[PDB]
């Protein structure tokens, strides 16, 4: 099965919702040359270990996200931001990646040695812990019958499963330095930053994702909650999703002013990203 | 407004629905006498710098919800098990103080010191960055715009708010230590563990203070969501509360046995202590 005949109209229809409703659009932060050798530099040498070779390419695609949902405005602090980008696409790397050339021991100090690099010593213990959860997340439930139960039961407890499994709450905690604001600083350690954010990323990247997904067999996909052959009952299922990207795109706007510009930029730019050729 | 015409009629539903949905009971953990004096000299000695002094009686109905709540069969770590009773009932104390007696920088370093009398290294700083991250998102949002919108939108923003406000992931990360279980302690770090049993803790803690609340002008309460005088009004509302709390518990039963049992024995055990003295 396919979302292809919806292609289109579901692009423009989610164009539209945040033209209405974010107004403001995501701008690409721009690396200079030097700042991006640094990074691809940084990701050849975390994932040489696994016997892994990514060329410029791929890794220039993978941190696309990161200078397109990050917050350009609001930026003070680009060591961080750099380490984003780098933990960005390793993780990337990892996840595209056969779980079983999956060695925790030659990756997780990579991953250390990436934010003891860029964070200081707080920051570097939150952002690895963070990582961690993630990549150790990602291990536990594949062919998990927890993943299985969370992601056909209903819209909620798939969401919920994903506040960790897409990444997001990893992408706050290594994100807040960046912006070294101290509501959103506080907002990304309870993850309430992470799960106000988690249900616009997911459906976007769901939608753009669900050919490549199911093909591949796997069940992490909301879109797998309804008949996508039944243009009824997908376009019912369409509107509900965007009924909850609306909803939690208007409480994010009781936020202070800049948290709110974070998360919406997030969301957003990273629709931006996944609707790019590149 | 009030739920007491709701009282006996909902208590025997939430009771009737743990019978035929978790079957097995919590049961009490016991402390000795040397035990719960160690852990009541800790917490007095936790706020004494704030000026206050608070009974045993007082203490030990706040400790309660967590001998009742934990689940004995797994414990394996009872020094991991009293900072949860100490951080409990300190942070119980000060949720219900006034805001302006908070100092952050009396109280913070007693629940560092707290955390590394009973945890390992790393155990304490996860307990204690938790424990750091609730009493400062409790500041945070009194009279916080975000606070109204999002007990006042839907269902899904309130319990998604209560997460962290109603101190579950907060409980998760000081509970795993006494556990040892790896499945469980990764649960409680990406939160999964929290988001799992928020709305089965929050439903039955809002239904048995929401008088006291409202009387009080808080906000943070899901029944507030419904008109409790329209009585059809206030039996819809709660039968959909009931359906969330029966979805989660089915959900758990499909993580691994352990886990598992710590998470119904949470929100069944809350409900029993909730209900108790
Ligand atoms: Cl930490
Ligand atoms: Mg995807
Ligand atoms: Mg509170
Ligand atoms: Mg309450």
């Amino acid at each position: 099965s396919s979302v292809r005949p919806y292609l289109e109209e579901c692009t423009r229809r989610f164009q539209e919702m945040f033209d209405r409703h974010v107004v403001t659009r995501p701008t690409k932060v721009e690396l200079t040359d030097a700042e991006l050798r640094e990074v691809i530099d940084d990701c050849n040498a975390a994932v040489a270990p696994l016997g892994k070779t990514v060329s410029d390419e791929r890794w220039i695609s993978y941190v696309g996200v990161v200078l397109w949902s990050q917050s350009p405005r609001h930026i003070k602090d680009m060591e961080a931001f750099k380490a984003v980008c780098v933990l960005n696409c390793v993780t990337f790397v990892w996840d595209d990646m056969d779980p079983a050339l999956h060695d925790f021991g030659l990756f997780l100090p990579q991953l250390r040695k990436i934010c003891e690099k860029y964070y200081g010593p707080e920051d570097a213990e939150v952002a690895y812990e963070a990582a961690r959860a993630f990549v150790t997340s990602d291990h536990m439930f594949r062919d998990s019958p927890i993943k299985a139960a969370l992601c056909t039961t209903s819209p909620e407890q798939y969401f919920r499963f994903r506040v960790t499994d897409i990444g997001v709450d990893f992408w706050m905690k290594m994100s807040y330095p960046i912006y070294r604001h101290p509501e959103f600083t506080e907002h990304a350690k309870t993850s309430l930053a992470a799960r106000m954010t988690t249900r616009g990323l997911t459906i976007v990247n769901d939608f753009y994702s669900y050919d490549r997904e199911v093909s591949l067999g796997q069940i992490t996909n909301c879109f797998r909650l309804c008949d996508v052959s039944d243009e009824t009952a997908f376009k019912e299922f369409f509107q509900a999703r965007l009924d909850d990207m609306i909803e939690d795109i208007e409480c994010i706007k009781a936020f202070d002013q800049l948290t709110q510009d974070v998360f919406l930029d997030l969301i957003y730019g990273n629709f931006v990203w996944t609707t790019s050729n590149k």
